[PDB]
């Protein structure tokens, strides 16, 4: 427990409670002075202070009642899906059923309607077919008790029962109504005037067929047509509609959408019932991808004798498809075809007659629209990578082919005017066929350019994935194991396919040699027979919490976001995986922060120790002002459009009641840990199952391996964060006020580091003029220019000493935050804050590792990434794996997927991936190259150290002349210089000036320095630098050099003349070091707090 207080943490009164009490699960001392009570509910009942815990107690009560009921009526207990479902149904939330078929959807609908009818509430069950009405009714009548009133309507209805139904429905007195969609579409107004408390839809597609049915259901749950028309108008407008808080709605449940939920009508559910009708898209796949070096049919047969039953073949075209058809039909295997008898052999294979079914790339990826049974297909064979081909001549080259060329050449920049004839003309005029193929193969990266057949090959990754997925699916709550074998002789196609497969599906392909066959087959058949056995349920619901929406957006992609619930201030997306359901939501920043209300600026002292007092943040969307105070209107713009984080907290606590285990996945640094604890402390009294995972990569591998290393909230990190925060608050406020005494402006001093840095710049403005010394440039004949002392007049250079050596050149270490923020803001004309934004963007999108790092460590994973890229590029021999530094928390900034920037641009042009801007791509190119250089072999060169004589003054200079063997120079350019002899050279033109020995500061220089002098940490640099500009203490110029303004110089001069002991570097580095010692648990928390308080106590009295 970190000794702190939180403003809106109490579970029962909602007021202020401490940290430890919420850590355990107890309300505040106002609600409950008892330290170790027997029961919270009972003890709060006896104190007459039970206010909000009643909701939780009765929640678990009613839920456990539901669970016992379902466990008694049905055979076994609720499953992992029905658990979340039940925990949602006792709250009265409307949602979408995200699950495969056969896990008890209809069953759960019936039992829910039965329980709710048992309580006294009336419900309705809508079905697509009348046969399902009859069946559901059948199952209900023989499981419902006599006290329940069940009625139904269908086409072939009994003579007296058909009118009995009408008479019953007319009475407005029922408990459960069961009918078709036809009934709803026909009896719109008849159903609109009734009011239910529960509605179940076993098929949402039939209902979504008409628009009037949506309004019908919304009128059935308890919403008037006027509010419906209003919301309809608002969503027609384009903006969302706030649901009236005074509205008490019913319960609507829909099965997963099979098609695409187009229309303006579905959004009504999103804005009124707080849920989206998401369609079931399951990326749940357990497929092993293996590739064979050639189209050797002998190997094919050899594998066919191992796989036996459960094989599927995909051939290039129907011609060669018929060729292989004939081949294996003549070798006497169980042959099949889907271009002639696509329906007969389908079911023949389905039963067990045919063992191997052969198809074509497009003939089966489109003509399996029936059922497509994945419990028979265990192995999918690809005879040639699924790809598209384009001829490159005069014509036949598509729009994009000429586009990418000419755009970089010089004709189509004119607002991108598309005209094929024109493309042909330009092709005739400027390019010859040779030059054309050259330029195309030069520009187009990531694809396969065949100059031989004049064909451009693009591996259809989508087709390969959709086809491969037919060997793996969630069958009876168990994800069977698939096997996909590719027969591709050309390494280029296989490599392209492998990269764009690693890009989307995040799946890899192994060579034939590194694959155990009998083992894999055994595992497949084992998964099959394990799926066949009686399903003892294992599915679970899972909750993941992130601090930024971007993260959740990029998680949804490789998780499989189907539906999206909107909970209060936040939006939580749900995805179906193999292990069960996974819920992920965004917090959008911090939740708690120190309040300036009372205490030492923000922290209250009691019993010697220090106690920070926090509160929920509110950011305005209009002006953008953030404040911790519990205001209704903004103190700046006086507008109500604020973003209260206590709403986010309450929402999260509501959601935590649904999930079984909850994981927090914030940033691996101290900030993310502080946030993680700020959340877990709030959720702890609710659900006692909270853990912490640290994702360094936002990918499948990153997520999974972050989960494999799951831990609890380390308190040292949190303590360090609190220490730094408190220091910033105290010192910042003190120096701010002391500056208010002298200049008048309110907010001035931001902290200590800011003062130190501004001091550096100010003193730099002085030590830049005095370091101005005379120099002259000397362009030498048949050599290079040479910079020397001011005034020379001998017009000759005499080489005195010359020696050559063969050194091996090692590359520069991988990008850390210092390296990146420096060299990227240098090579590009970008500010450090902007570069930091780009870095964070690349990280959260899942292209680079965690950017806030100060170590050069590289796991064998990243090394393997480098080696695999080099393997693709054809130059794997120049690879050298370097750990660089064993000690270090995070890996250095490196690309997570072996894909160069050009390949990425291609993937975006094609239409696969990104919302990536140009600067994003360039920065990624920078990191990619620096990293690969840091993972490539050393460069053998030959450098000479020449001591020349210019104007009677000996002067040495070392230079690289020749490159013996090329290594890492393929990524980072290594410059070579003309050789030097042991003779005398003539000076062509002397150029006299006086460039300063100590040049002025740049942003990259500032970062370089506060890294060098040990001031700050990766999560502060760009912030600290930007603070100077934002306050108005610093400006840039022609050379984009950092110069202090009049104001800044005045401020630092004043601070220097008065309070220097609190600004001096020797104290700043000391404090930073001590806090970093707190970060590891090597220095006391409360003690350092006491120190800060002491020096603050000293400073304040001036
Ligand atoms: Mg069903
Ligand atoms: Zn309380
Ligand atoms: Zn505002």
């Amino acid at each position: 427990a970190v000794n702190s207080k939180y403003h809106h943490s109490c579970i029962n009164c909602g007021g202020l409670n401490t940290d430890e009490r919420n850590e355990r699960g107890l309300p505040c001392e106002v609600c409950l002075p008892e330290d170790s009570p027997s029961d919270i509910y009972r003890a709060l009942l006896e104190r007459k202070t039970l206010k909000e815990y009643r909701f939780y107690h009765e929640f678990w009560n009613e839920y456990e009642d539901f669970r016992s009921f379902f466990k008694k009526k049905f055979g076994k207990d609720l499953t992992g899906y029905q658990r979340l479902w039940a925990k949602r149904i006792v709250q009265g939330k409307s949602f979408t059923m995200v699950a495969p078929t056969g896990v008890g959807k209809t069953t759960f609908g019936m039992m829910t309607a039965l329980w709710l009818a048992r309580k006294g509430k009336k419900s309705a069950l809508v079905f697509p077919t009348v046969t399902l009405v009859k069946q559901t009714l059948e199952r209900l009548q023989k499981l419902a008790d006599e006290k329940v009133k069940i009625f139904g309507f269908y086409s072939s209805m009994k003579k007296e029962e058909k009118e009995k139904f009408e008479k019953s429905f007319e009475e407005d007195d029922y408990h459960i109504l069961v009918f078709s969609t036809q009934f709803v579409s026909k009896n719109r107004e008849k159903l609109s005037q009734k009011r239910f408390d529960f509605v179940f839809v076993d098929d949402v597609d039939a209902v979504l067929k008409a628009s009037r049915n949506i309004d019908t259901l919304l009128m059935m749950v308890g919403i008037p047509e006027e509010i419906i028309r209003k919301a309809f108008s608002t969503i027609k407008q384009g903006k969302i509609y706030e649901r009236p808080k005074n509205l008490k709605p019913g319960i609507l449940v829909v099965s997963s959408a099979t098609a695409k939920p187009r229309g303006i009508r579905p959004l009504l559910f999103r804005d009124l019932l707080n849920f989206t009708v998401g369609r079931l898209v399951s990326v749940a796949r357990n497929i092993t991808h293996v590739r064979i070096s050639s189209r050797s049919k002998e190997k094919l047969v050899e594998l066919l004798e191992i796989f036996r039953d459960g094989i599927l073949i995909f051939a290039q075209t129907e011609e060669e498809g018929k060729e292989l058809y004939e081949y294996l039909k003549r070798f006497k295997f169980n042959v099949g075809e889907t271009w002639s008898e696509f329906e007969k052999n389908f079911e023949d294979f389905k039963v067990g007659k045919i063992n191997i079914l052969i198809g074509v790339q497009a003939y089966y990826g489109k003509l399996t629209r029936g059922v497509d049974l994945p419990e028979r297909i265990k192995y999918v064979i690809f005879w040639g990578t699924p790809s598209m081909r384009f001829s490159l001549e005069l014509d036949k080259a598509p729009r994009f082919v000429l586009a990418r060329v000419l755009k970089e050449m010089g004709l189509i920049k004119a607002q991108e005017n598309p005209d094929v004839e024109e493309l042909r003309k330009i092709a005739k005029e400027h390019l010859t066929q040779k030059e054309f193929v050259e330029k195309v193969k030069e520009m187009f990266r990531g694809v396969v350019v065949k100059d031989e057949d004049l064909e451009l090959i693009i591996p259809d990754v989508y087709t390969y994935i959709q086809a491969s997925g037919r060997s793996s699916r969630i069958l009876n709550g168990v994800l069977v194991k698939g096997v996909s074998v590719i027969f591709e002789e050309d390494e280029e196609i296989f490599e392209s396919l492998k990269t764009r497969l690693l890009l989307i599906a995040e799946e890899e392909i192994i060579e034939e040699a590194e694959a155990n066959w009998k083992e894999l087959v055994h595992e497949v058949e084992e998964s099959r027979r394990r799926s066949e056995r009686e399903l003892t349920d294992t599915s679970r619901s899972l909750l993941i919490i992130v601090e930024s929406p971007t993260k959740a957006e990029t998680l949804s992609r490789f998780l499989g976001r189907a539906s999206s619930r909107k909970e209060r201030n936040i939006i939580v997306h749900e995805a179906v995986t193999g292990e069960g359901v996974i819920l992920f939501t965004a917090t959008r920043g911090h939740v708690y922060d120190l309040v300036t209300k009372g205490g030492i600026h923000g922290v209250e002292e009691e019993n010697g120790k220090f106690v920070p007092v926090y509160n929920s943040l509110k950011r305005c969307r209009d002006c953008g002002y953030q404040f911790t105070e519990d205001r209704d209107e903004c103190p700046v713009c006086s507008s109500k459009n604020i973003d209260d984080k206590t709403e986010t907290l309450r929402a999260l606590r509501e959601i935590s009641l649904e999930a079984d285990e909850i994981l927090v996945a914030t940033d691996p640094d101290v900030e993310g840990e502080k946030i993680s604890w700020d959340v877990t402390q709030y959720l702890l009294p609710s659900t006692r199952s909270l853990r912490r995972i640290e994702m360094h990569e936002i990918t499948r591998y990153g997520f999974k391996k972050a989960r494999e290393s799951v831990r609890f909230v380390d308190f040292n990190l949190v303590k360090a964060q609190i220490v730094r925060r408190v220091q910033d608050r105290w010192i910042g406020f003190e120096l701010s006020g002391k500056l208010q005494k002298r200049f008048g402006r309110s907010n001035l001093s931001a902290g200590r580091v800011q003062s130190t840095v501004l001091g550096w710049i100010v003193e730099r403005e002085e030590e830049y003029k005095k370091s101005e010394k005379d120099f002259t440039l000397l362009v030498l004949e048949n050599g290079v220019n040479l910079e020397v002392e001011g005034k020379i007049a001998d017009d000759v250079v005499t080489v005195v000493e010359l020696q050559e050596a063969e050194e091996e050149k090692n590359p520069l270490p991988p990008y850390t935050t210092s390296s990146a923020l420096s060299e990227i803001s240098q090579k590009l004309r970008l500010g450090v804050q902007e570069v930091m934004d780009i870095l964070q963007d690349l990280f959260e999108k899942g292209f680079i590792t965690y950017h806030r790092t100060d170590s050069t460590r590289i796991s064998l994973e990243g090394q393997n990434v480098a080696r695999t890229y080099l393997r693709k590029i054809g130059k794997e021999d120049i690879f050298m794996g370097r750990s660089w530094s064993t000690e270090g928390a995070h890996e250095a900034i490196r690309p997570v997927k072996p894909i160069d920037a050009r390949e990425l641009e291609e993937m975006i042009e094609e239409g696969l991936i990104a919302d990536l801007t140009k600067k994003h791509l360039r920065v990624y190119e920078l990191i990619f190259n620096r990293f690969l250089a840091s993972q490539s072999a050393a460069v053998k060169v030959k450098k000479q150290i020449v001591t020349v004589d210019v104007d009677g003054k000996r002067m040495g200079i070392e230079q690289i002349v020749e490159i013996l063997r090329d290594g890492w120079n393929l990524f980072v350019p290594l410059t070579v210089s003309p050789r030097f002899e042991h003779r005398t050279y003539k000076i062509k033109e002397k150029k006299f000036y006086k460039k300063h020995t100590v040049p002025l500061f740049t942003q990259a220089s500032i970062v370089e320095e506060m890294k060098k002098r040990g001031i700050g940490r990766p999560s502060t640099y760009a912030k600290i630098v930007e603070v100077l500009f934002r306050r108005g203490y610093v400006y840039e110029d022609k050379y984009k050099r950092v110069r202090p303004t009049r104001f800044g110089v005045m401020v630092y001069s004043y601070l220097k003349e008065r309070y220097e002991k609190y600004v001096t570097e020797e104290t700043t580095r000391r404090l930073e070091e001590i806090m970093d010692k707190v970060e590891r648990g090597e220095e006391d928390y409360q003690a350092t707090l006491r120190l800060l308080y002491e020096e603050i106590k000293s400073l304040m009295e001036e």
